[PDB]
């Protein structure tokens, strides 16, 4: 009886958000997932969306399979560079391509962000239903900004974007929200399924990820709950994270790195926006869950959720960015919203606000970890994820097994009894994976998919990591880091805060020459 797969990735979620990850947002479905199943503390993505996605839908990195850069990020200098084309190219195969040539039904409610085109969709790619934001990121209300000259390029470039099989949206329907759509769409496709046939469902939420949004009736459940702000959150979540063993009780946390003003040094009213943010951020994370339970319970009541394998995942850490600090999103970012928004804080949340909630809240959910999302330190890279399939024999533990996205398709294809074809599909050139297959660590064969001399690469907008076996070593140019590789042992320093550099040289030697085979191998410009 083949199984049925059910992939759920959430946007820039944080580690310690979920509750059985150590969090206080309400998250019932994805904890009674999380603590059935086998839930992942030292699993990797790539930093950002797309490279993520990239990786996750081939196996490969996604310097070979088109995002060697964001899209958004594009350069003239990088144009024609093999697997910096801004897409998913045809240099792979995704696996829906794989699964459904074998006779699984494709199915895919969500963000896409790897492709703007026609033939880049999810029709064109792999999935035969498919409802998607093609974009980044957008309104999660619909809400548009007017688009002319003066519109802030991070707006132009998140536009509300809708496709639906090859029809191209006109109009969103009434009452639409991003994550509910979703639900709907993927329990739509599969109250619509053959059910005589296994399904692949691809479950990619555009929450939490910027701006902030969520429905009223839901912020209000959590009014006053982060009060005592950012730095108070992060206690609460390394102290939750050691009581549940997800962290080690003498693991130093890195500390926390903002130019912004700490909570205590904010006025009141400023205090009291920052921490509205975090409220609706909290309920778009318990309606995301909500939607989730939805499609999870209608796949129990028709008997179907014990042989569907379920993975959950964040794409990246979670989002400590200050949009109004870059002048590559502008011109006048906070003046544009100023204008053309309504951030004070009774409307915060609503389809015509845009916040974010900046460094010291997104710090508060990566700790221990250091820094967050767009960064090759862990804080960037380590995300939660979640494994529920009853077949498997590890179940119900927490794993500190090392692993990455870039095993999940070789894993899939093994449960699905699927080769990968090799180095060519459909009369062409294409790459092999480069992560490994979970089922032998899974079963209990096997104590993890990899060993200490596992060797993994990372790069994106000039900042790097390479790791085999739990040693690691990050460059981080400035005025971001010292422009130098620094290198940490992350079996006992998980925070990156012991730079090992000097005292080790000979190791941190042997990983330069790994990074340099990893530039070769996929093409890193
Ligand atoms: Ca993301």
């Amino acid at each position: 009886k083949r199984p049925n797969f059910l992939v759920i990735v959430a946007d820039d979620l944080g580690f310690s958000d979920i509750g059985a990850f150590g969090g206080e947002i309400a998250t019932p479905n994805l904890d009674a997932l999380a603590i059935a199943g086998l839930r992942l503390t030292d699993f990797h993505t790539a930093s950002t969306a797309s490279p993520t996605r990239s990786m996750l839908l081939t196996g490969t990195d996604h310097h070979i399979a088109g995002i060697g850069t964001m899209a958004e990020a594009l350069t003239p200098e990088l144009e024609g560079k093999p697997g910096y084309e801004g897409h998913l190219n045809e240099r792979v195969v995704a696996l829906p391509e794989l699964l459904r040539e074998a006779g699984y039904q494709t199915l895919m409610a969500g963000k896409w962000h790897l492709g703007l085109k026609p033939e880049q969709t999810p029709h064109a790619r792999g999935f035969e239903r498919s409802f998607s934001l093609l974009p980044g990121a957008a309104n999660h209300y619909g809400f548009e900004p007017p688009y002319d000259e003066s519109t802030p390029r991070i707006l132009k470039g998140t536009p509300a974007l809708y496709v639906e099989d090859e029809r191209y949206l006109d109009t969103l329907p009434e009452g639409f929200y991003s994550s509910d759509a979703f639900g709907d769409k993927l329990l739509q496709y599969l109250k619509e399924r053959d059910q005589s046939r296994p399904f692949f469902a691809y479950l990619p939420f555009s929450a939490p990820h910027w701006p902030l949004q969520a429905p009223r009736e839901i912020v209000e459940k959590y009014r006053g709950r982060y009060d005592a702000g950012p730095e108070a959150l992060r206690q609460e979540r390394l102290a939750r994270l050691k009581e549940l063993g997800l962290v080690e009780a003498d693991v130093e946390a890195h500390p926390v790195l903002a130019l912004t003003r700490e909570w205590e040094a904010l006025e009141d009213e400023e205090r009291a926006k920052s921490a509205r943010a975090m409220e609706v951020y909290a309920a778009m994370v318990e309606r995301m869950d909500w939607n989730i339970g939805r499609v999870v319970d209608y796949l129990r009541r028709q008997g179907e959720l014990d042989n569907t394998f379920v993975l959950f995942m964040s794409d990246n850490g979670a989002e400590g960015a200050l949009l109004e600090a870059f002048p590559k999103f502008g011109p006048d970012l906070l003046g544009f919203l100023d204008r053309h928004y309504d951030n004070s804080l009774e409307n915060i949340g609503r389809a015509n606000s845009y916040v974010w909630y900046g460094p010291r809240w997104a710090q508060a959910a990566t700790a221990p970890s250091r820094l967050y999302k767009a960064f090759t330190t862990q804080g960037g890279i380590r995300v939660p994820a979640l494994v529920r399939y009853p077949r498997l024999s590890r179940q119900g533990a927490i794993s500190h097994a090392f692993a990455t996205v870039m095993d999940v398709t070789p894993t899939l294809l093994d449960l699905a009894g699927v080769r990968h074809p090799g180095k060519r599909w459909r009369g062409r050139e294409i790459a092999e994976p480069r992560g490994r297959s979970w089922l032998g660590w899974l079963s209990g064969e096997t104590e993890a998919a990899h060993d200490e001399n596992t060797v993994t690469g990372w790069e994106l907008f000039g900042m790097r990591a390479i790791r085999q076996g739990d040693w690691k070593a990050v460059y981080l140019p400035a005025p971001v880091g010292p422009a130098t590789w620094q290198l940490y042992d992350l079996a006992r320093d998980p925070g990156e805060i012991h730079d090992l550099a000097d005292s080790q040289p000979g190791k941190l030697a042997e990983l330069i020459e790994h990074w340099k085979r990893y530039v070769s191998e996929t093409g890193v410009v």
